[PDB]
């Protein structure tokens, strides 16, 4: 309910086995959200923040650079991180049917 815990909270939500990368990102919006409401964040941290724990969460352990994102740089808008996503899911939708197709 307070901002420690939130914030504990934000930073403990992780990606679930089968969750997509984009609904992950999704699901962790609200939150983030909801910190700077409570003065958890300032506005301008926000975008950082959101890569921060992206990374942080994702099952894929180097999951910034298969977005080619590189670290110091600035980070990516919301809509700019979902089309990144959006990207690599496409593809790696497109990896997995290529190894079902070979798998014949």
């Amino acid at each position: 309910d307070n901002p420690r815990e939130l914030q504990v909270k934000y930073l403990t939500t992780y990606q679930k086995d089968e969750e997509k990368l984009s609904a992950y990102v999704l699901r962790l919006e609200p939150l983030l959200q909801k910190l700077v409401q409570r003065g958890a964040i300032e506005r301008d941290a926000v975008n950082q923040a959101r890569l921060d724990q992206v990374i942080a969460g994702a099952v894929h352990k180097t999951i910034r650079r298969e977005l080619n994102l590189p670290e110091d740089g600035p980070a990516p808008g919301f809509l700019q991180l979902l089309v990144l996503i959006k990207d690599y899911e496409a593809a790696e939708e497109e990896e997995a049917l290529l190894q079902a197709i070979l798998e014949g």
